[PDB]
């Protein structure tokens, strides 16, 4: 008496076609979704993507499907019956590739009300691409969308529209190794144009930031103490070449094996980001002090007491010159990649 | 005459019906369920999840499959005709992507008892997503938990419990590359409530702890014995530079080669974690030895009794102080993030 | 009435065969496709091949299925009846693993015209083959193909060519870690000669073009540094050998961290490419200098005027000499891999 | 009329049952089963599992198959028939994930004799579970075993045993980049006992030996050399600092860079290994010798005859006793990982 | 009126049986069998084996199938109607891991000829094990094999043979980061010999060789001039410590680097290969400079002009000697791993 009453309905003896639309040569269809996410990130800019396992809520009205001779509200359809309904052609227009879930169960589930409306409620995973920009590394944002369109059905036919109350929530306690999911959502019209015409789709904007505390005291604060080094070679009194010729080298070989060792920990991108021009300047300075005395040595090689003057002048320039460009590098710096 | 009894107790002759649920319309099912693991852990702090290979068994009561006309008590479900009977709707609620298991038969079991009992086994593969704090790396203890979720039903209809006896069972002898898996497991309810009703989950939590005896002897231990070189500059006669510079920046060069050399066997979470505080302080201590005599040697070169009675004064606190200080860290290292 | 005429017009009832062509012992059928790219790259030089996931939209006339008693222009069919219609045997020449998307609906598309017109999209992720030559590398130019060849139809049966507005396009806002897909495409034809006969396939041309800018001031410009600090040696008073041959052979192990250090990060071809004759030859200029004062500190050992002229006069060549010979290669080096 | 007999012998008008056991409610049926390997090894640490591609034949009587009324002995079965016939529900117990083979054919076999003999023959791919122990590693012998269970079936019902003559065999020809599989298998029984009952398991464990020759030449023999290195430090006069300083400083660093450098080699696991023993002892000794040496210049550093005595005394300990200590470690350290 | 004739000449109006062979209990069905490679090369030493991406066509005749009531000479069979006909039950004997290829059209083609002949030719991607033997590691090379085997059918039923023009073609244009894929195949048999009987196999033998251009001017040259660097150190005066105990060191401390920073770009084998033995013997000559020094300073340090003629000797003969003993080992060495 449950279960058969659904094969009087959607069955050979009523005239419910399951390849044709609600309301047909009428208003399109409306389809309130949401999203609620489970897992969230395998964030990988090798291949451009993130993962996202989700339940897909759609929810929809079928008026040849409302009913009278039924004592409840509510009237389940089976998993395995889902080819006898109408169902909206959603797919997400970023996918790289997704499946469902099958386990102990088909995890789908499908809801007939009395009024005639139909919820649809499935849970899949995705792997959904999103380009990134990873010219402010480390100190970037990230914008991942998430873009639900019709197939098939154009505008005069299927609109798709976020649910008013909570369209996208989130499962509380994730956490990414790399990013933080913002808690501020952007929701969005997407709407595409086409020979066709005009194509249904909504988006949802998600919001990362990078953290960036392993490479402050991993990558910034070691060289910084290394440009330091270099600069304690300027208080060091002239033609003591042993030990000041192999502290300005020695602090060239730590800076570059404080570059060639942080290279296989950061991204694989081939173009400048901001980390690379800390450590291309961070060289510059370090090999900049060494070129320094490179010329203070031959000033004071010849021998003359403008020679002397001659090269104390340098020095005496140079102690103060170099924490001021650092400093103004090091002001610039900041406020390019961090402030904006 | 033993198969042809099922067809005669769920065919078309009885109104069995497959997807409505034993006592309709009445109490909610009790479904006493119980798992094994066969395999655990896949542990990856890169996609934050693992996995784990189960037997998962449930037992239901079905009192329409009670029966008195066959000779024994148990009489077993081919798992070809598994949707031919009711089961119960269970997904995992942390599951990222999971399968079933079908070499030389379909690895499933079901079995209808005398008194209307169903025993459900089922064999299957899972990746469960647990999320991960590694600010306590590598003397950190993680949780990962393990939900059972009914998707459809809500509490009026199905309700799932652990096994009195043993509920989660593990197979011994099992070894992970980097956890010890915990004896004691936490079973807990996590009851869902959503505006559709309350859904029932039971969760059985893990308690992983990871072993620490790799990065105390490669990364630890030789980082202290660095430190123990950069002490080893105060016990040196001073204006004798290149045996106390080169010993200084050697230091610092062999710090920077441990600290970069250790970044790619440690994870790649990007955030301050307990053993970049320890590479950090240890970087901090053999700079201060080298900027303690950048001080120093700058007080003694100008020349005064007071300079040499003032920069033997300096080296006099300094020899004392730095292992003091290094002793004041190392209490509150190993009391933050070890006692706790 | 929709769906109940193309029962009518491909079913048992009408002489529609699926698996006879359109114009069958005729006219070899037109097929106008293109295609459109929502994602692209996972370019990879492990395997050889790239990654594409596209809407495949492909067009050709079938004069037994056109129609007038049904008012509307464009008649579409269901998904699930696509085994009821002729379709062309296209397949990718160059394809290492395929598949379709069937989530939320089976994403293809197939529509009917009256004319008899047959319009169909699916949208299909591919991993497709293309060779690569990374001798120039980073400064080379790749050219990945999309060969799109009839299966077992010669071109007396079916002949494929491009849409004549617009054949390939690519979603913008696209972005690779690596290259950069230049805006013009070259379609091209490809046409098969078997011994069966002459099989259609057409071809679109991708080029790539990597990015340099990371090689730059990660490789090339910290080598570059490390020859000018080997020249820093010239400018030294001779016999003095610790500050010296200690600076000669810290610029070779400098060169010789920075060389070692950025091998994980150039791909795993074993042949020589142009960054690897860029660290040879670099190493070649460092080691000849300490190789150089390695035969003046032997000229000037005996002792003899002649031996402190022969000395000051290898110092004089050597010193104007060898930025000489690294500008000749300078200028070689970036008109043979950059310009051509 | 070759394969009209099976359907007279096994379909609707003869009464075979095909999920009834042979010799039901009598004696369990007997599975002589046996293995041929065609692939082994995808060994990895990491999963803590491995790879092996298997012929499996497992044979069986099944006496209602009998037949006399054709011509010749064996009577194959198609494998798309394979449903119409009793299997047993042989699964491993310690599989990962495993697979079939289909390609071109589905690569089963069933063989019916003509004494009612069934012979079934399948090529399976296994990703089996093997815990490893590396506390011995390099020097480590590692036992994977393979188990093949009954699933539903007691022993009242279903016994499984080996073949006679031979179980396993291993195709020759295999390399393991890691081990070296051992000629010597060790079938054993693993019978499950269960509250159900006792359940058939038979086991075949393999041993595998860990080739170190890699690791002597590239990870022992240097650090040896560097301990050697160390060891020259003893025989230089002292107060002669920066020859011996640097001497004992520049062992520090590059015991530390071997140490550092063959870190990403050797497998991920986060416990005390005995290649980490030896690295952390030739790092102790290294250590050893500027710690002693930092006593050494203390002592003879305030200036007395007693004080250059008793410096050339402690040199004279010195010179003899480390190698003694080095000697006494290498022999407890070959005898305690190699010779057990 | 094409396609109702294999319906009239296969279905079940006439008797043909699609699992009984061509010529049954007659002579073995000759199988005419050819590959064209498409796509080559994913090959790993981690998994011992490679991929590739086929064309496998295969002739036979089936003389059931010929005909004369249909004009043209050759009549298609459709691919969805591939269990109506008999195939070969070819598996290949050394795969991993294979698949079809479903994108469009199902990548099958069959066809039968007037004569009764059936050409069926299929787009298969493989994963095909090889073992490798990397002791001669760079200059190795290997063999990779591809076996074609029938699986039930003895050669008293089914013979496999290559086709006589061309077997195996390799489609131009392809290339291999590691390797080189040789022009000359070698097609063999391979005739398995069970005590079920001899069962058909035939194989072609891919012949590969290592591109080693990267490993001479990365490993092999930057080693060499370590070694040279190790050389300078004899043609300096004796008694001067600093310069030449800090030399001998250094090019230590190089070597190495340059051993350490090459070995994660080499593969991960757990033996001796042959560039192991050029970074050992290249480890052992510059440990034996600073050894030999070792020596010389400890003879020249006691005092006796034959001290100074005994350490003068010492390094009279060292600096000819170990060029000698480089050359000697350079030639054993290029002749034993490259010459045969
Ligand atoms: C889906 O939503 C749209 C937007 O409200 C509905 O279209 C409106 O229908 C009312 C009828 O009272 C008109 O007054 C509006 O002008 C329509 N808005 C449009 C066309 O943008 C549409 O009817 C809804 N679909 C269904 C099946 O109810
Ligand atoms: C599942 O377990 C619950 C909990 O015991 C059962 O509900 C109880 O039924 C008894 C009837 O004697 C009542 O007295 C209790 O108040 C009920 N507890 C509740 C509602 O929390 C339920 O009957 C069981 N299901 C079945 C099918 O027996
Ligand atoms: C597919 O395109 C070809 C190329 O136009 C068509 O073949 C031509 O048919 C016209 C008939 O008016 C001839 O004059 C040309 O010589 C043909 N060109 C050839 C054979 O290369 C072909 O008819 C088209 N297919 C269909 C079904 O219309
Ligand atoms: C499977 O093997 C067992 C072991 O031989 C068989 O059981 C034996 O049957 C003989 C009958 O002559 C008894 O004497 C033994 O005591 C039995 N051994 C037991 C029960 O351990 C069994 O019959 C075999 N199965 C079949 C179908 O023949
Ligand atoms: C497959 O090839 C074999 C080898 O030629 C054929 O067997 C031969 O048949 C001729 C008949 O004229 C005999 O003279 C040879 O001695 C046979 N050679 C053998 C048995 O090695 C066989 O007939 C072929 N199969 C078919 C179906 O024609
Ligand atoms: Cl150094
Ligand atoms: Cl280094
Ligand atoms: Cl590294």
């Amino acid at each position: 008496p449950p279960s058969e009453f659904l094969d009087k309905l959607m069955g050979k003896v009523s005239g419910y076609d399951a390849r044709i639309r609600p309301n047909f040569k009428g208003p399109p269809v409306n389809v309130t979704c949401n999203i609620f996410i489970n897992s969230f990130g395998s964030i990988a800019e090798t291949t451009m993507d993130y993962r996202v396992n989700i339940f897909l809520r759609q929810q929809w009205n079928d008026p040849r499907l409302a009913y009278s001779e039924y004592p409840d509200d509510s009237l389940d359809l089976d998993p395995s019956m889902l080819d006898s309904i109408w169902k909206p052609d959603l797919f997400f227009a970023n996918e790289k590739g997704a499946n469902f879930h099958e386990v102990t169960t088909d995890n789908k589930l499908l809801r007939i009300s009395k009024n005639g409306n139909v919820l649809y409620s499935i849970r899949i995973t995705l792997v959904l691409a999103c380009p990134m920009d990873l010219k402010n590394f480390p100190m970037d944002v990230q914008t991942c969308i998430m873009q639900l369109e019709s197939f098939g059905y154009t505008m005069n036919d299927l609109i798709f529209e976020w649910d008013e109350k909570g369209a996208v929530q989130v499962a509380d306690g994730l956490t990414l190794p790399q990013f933080i999911l913002k808690e501020e959502k952007d929701l969005r019209y997407c709407t595409k144009h086409y020979n066709t015409g005009k194509f249904t789709c909504i988006e949802a904007r998600f919001h990362l930031e990078r953290q960036m505390g392993y490479y402050l005291i991993q990558m910034y604060i070691p060289s910084l103490l290394i440009v330091i080094l270099s600069w304690v070679s300027f208080w060091i009194n002239m033609d003591a070449a042993p030990a000041r010729v192999g502290l300005g080298i020695t602090t060239v070989l730590t800076m570059t094996t404080q570059s060639s060792g942080s290279r296989a920990s950061l991204p694989k991108v081939s173009y400048v980001k901001a980390i690379d021009i800390w450590m291309a300047v961070c060289l510059l300075f370090v090999f900049s002090a060494l070129l320094e005395y490179a010329a203070v040595n031959f000033i004071a090689r010849a021998g003359t007491k403008l020679f002397i003057s001659r090269a104390k002048r340098i020095d005496t320039v140079s102690r103060v010159a170099f924490p001021l460009v650092f400093l103004i590098f090091n002001i610039f710096y900041w406020i390019t990649y961090k402030l904006v």
